[PDB]
DNA sequence: AGCCACATCCCGGCACTCGAAGTCCCCAACTTGGATGATTTCTTCCAGTCCTGGTAA
């Protein structure tokens, strides 16, 4: 009904209503996979005090499934599709209405973990995590700007295409096809605001 | 003006894109002069047989 709160250490105690109600959407979906018993009151009772270690447990929800994945590997990891390893926890990031990084705390804090996931693994001759392929429409979350704003990019040299189409046809939006690191660090390089 | 049957209608849901290099453009295509003569084109003999009318003196 308002939010009122002072001291506030938890990263789902600031914030205007609306942040703080697509929160609880992502919450939810992602925790309460159980089918619903109008357990209104109960179900929900319980998310703030799964964020309250938040700064310190996602990366390590997202570092379980970097080895999981890995051990089932079957293609060399540079001809492999990003989703195949994080499971679209990227396309999440859209239930928060905001698209700056520094309201839409989510994103704020899987773009952290990418970060420090391509620096401690740099380039050799065997590939590595780190060269998965991004979809067009993946990088335009990640960089927090509209698609159509990537073919710009993309038309004026700014970042390399990976894939080599077949003639007479069209890449669309939804195949894969830059790679992480390169992403990382354009977006490092040449997209920060005061947001 | 109040009550009832039947039309559709929009959100939540679901499923697909889809592997995976490109193989050269352009403009022209021939004019003249003649096609042969002299000769001849076969002859002997033969060419089946039997069955399958109606009507009135």
């Amino acid at each position: 009904y308002g939010c009122s709160f002072e001291s506030s250490n938890p990263l789902l105690a600031i914030g205007s209503l609306s942040a703080r109600f697509g929160a609880l959407y992502w919450y939810q979906q992602r925790y309460l996979s159980d089918h619903e018993a109008v357990r209104d009151d109960r179900a929900l009772t319980k998310a703030i005090g799964h964020f309250t270690a938040w700064p310190d447990a996602f990366w390590r929800e997202l570092q379980q499934m970097v080895d999981d994945a890995l051990v089932r590997q079957t293609k060399p990891l540079n001809h492999t599709d990003f989703v195949d390893v994080f499971g679209s926890v990227v396309a999440d990031c859209r239930q928060i209405p905001m698209r700056n990084t520094g309201q839409n705390f989510i994103l704020k804090n899987l773009i952290g973990f990418l970060t420090d996931l391509v620096a401690r693994h740099p380039q050799c001759r065997v590939a590595n995590v780190g060269d998965l392929l991004l979809s067009a429409v993946d990088a335009a979350t990640l960089l927090s700007t509209s698609v159509e704003q990537v073919r710009r990019l993309h038309h004026e040299g700014f970042l390399p295409l990976s894939i080599r189409p077949a003639s007479r046809n069209t890449v669309s939006p939804h195949r894969a096809v830059f790679h992480l690191r390169h992403v990382v660090e354009l977006r490092q390089a040449r997209m920060q605001s005061h947001h």
